[PDB]
């Protein structure tokens, strides 16, 4: 098999060439040839049965980015793993090739007030049809945001995506112990329960802010930091914010800081568009109940010369995973996880 900074990628014979692109937390990400198709590839090995946690991300992802078609979500083209369960330890995912993501491109260059209002279209009409199908992604943040040659956005990396369900979710905290905090609304920080589609509202506003300066806005360094980040430039939360808070623990917490007055948004970004401070404020507000909804920011000043519902499309249907995984041992999630990929096995 070839190898790769000394991985093995066991993805021959049909896929060669294969070049190592970047990785996150959980998978390495190569470049490939497809010799069947006659096509470029990506190619993410994770290697996730071990830990309950990265099992549930591995189906997480494969379910739904199975079920989801949209120009601005990353499809899987393929999967391949092991034939029997024993043998089956890594699972290689076969995704079109993207030559960069957001995280990559704002270390080397300023954008300009056209390319970051295209970029935040694309997020937007992505992130349109993800909560048209009622998910949450729960993780959008720079380096998730995938981009190519002809500078076409798509979303990945899907392990921490949920069916939106406020009122009847009982999984609690993220379960997510690696990456980035700086794009964590402030409810998933203060709440265990109840998160809405404006968790990924919050994160598309800290990703809009940062193509703005090319610096993260809330780059908190602990929890307790992250807080103070947000509360420094949004200032302290008024009296109704603080009833959002249903933690009654965090809610006295934030009561007991000291008081914080607002930042305004063009002390931080004093050449930016004035339209993108205002859907940018709309976007960053404290409270989930008031934030803008991604229907409303489509339709925002900003994204004028873009916003077309007739070409935005949705799901046909709500996405439901068919059973609860939280509670399930890594052993049982192996098993599901075998017979989602099944369908790429010859024979099936
Ligand atoms: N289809 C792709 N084409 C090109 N680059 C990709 C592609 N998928 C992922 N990447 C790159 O690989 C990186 C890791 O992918 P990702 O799916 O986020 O991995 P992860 O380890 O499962 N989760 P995370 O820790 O959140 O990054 C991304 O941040 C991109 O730079
Ligand atoms: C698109 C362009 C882009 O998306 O680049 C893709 C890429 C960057 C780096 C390495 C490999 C691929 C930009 O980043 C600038 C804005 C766009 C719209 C452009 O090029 O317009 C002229």
């Amino acid at each position: 098999p070839e190898m790769v900074r000394g991985q093995v990628f066991d993805v021959g014979p049909r896929y060669t060439n294969l070049s190592y692109i970047g990785e996150g937390a959980y998978g390495m990400v190569c470049s490939a040839y497809d010799n069947v198709n006659k096509v470029r590839v990506a190619i993410k090995k994770i290697s996730p049965f071990e830990h309950q946690t990265y099992c549930q991300r591995t189906l997480r992802e494969i379910k739904i980015l199975l079920r989801f078609r949209h120009e601005n979500i990353i499809g899987i083209n393929d999967i391949i793993r092991a034939p029997t369960i024993e043998q089956m330890k890594d699972v290689y995912i076969v995704q079109d090739l993207m030559e960069t993501d957001l995280y990559k491109l704002l270390k080397t260059q300023h954008l300009s007030n056209d390319h970051i209002c295209y970029f935040l279209y694309q997020i937007l009409r992505g992130l349109k049809y993800i909560h048209s199908a009622n998910v949450l992604h729960r993780d959008l943040k720079p380096s998730n945001l995938l981009l190519n040659t002809t500078c076409d956005l798509k979303i990945c990396d899907f392990g921490l995506a949920r069916v939106a369900d406020p009122d009847h979710d009982h999984t609690g905290f993220l379960t997510e112990y690696v990456a980035t905090r700086w794009y964590r609304a402030p409810e998933i920080m203060l709440n265990s329960k109840g998160y809405t589609k404006s968790i990924d509202i919050w994160s598309v506003g800290c990703i809009l802010a940062e193509m703005l300066s090319n610096r993260p806005i809330f780059p908190g360094k602990h929890y307790l930091d992250q807080l103070n980040h947000i509360l420094g430039i949004l200032g302290s939360p008024s009296q109704e914010d603080l009833n959002c808070i249903i933690n009654l623990k965090a809610r006295n917490y934030l009561l007991s800081l000291p008081h914080k007055n607002k930042v305004p948004w063009n002390r931080l970004f004093p050449n930016a568009d004035s339209k993108a401070l205002d859907l940018l404020d709309k976007m960053l507000t404290f409270n989930p109940h008031k934030r803008i909804e991604v229907e409303q920011a489509l339709a925002h000043p900003y994204l004028e010369q873009y916003y077309d519902p007739s070409d935005e499309p949705i799901a046909e249907a709500p996405f439901k995973f068919d059973m609860e995984l939280d509670d399930l041992p890594k052993e049982k999630l192996k098993e599901l996880i075998f017979e989602e990929t099944a369908r790429f096995q010859p024979g099936y």
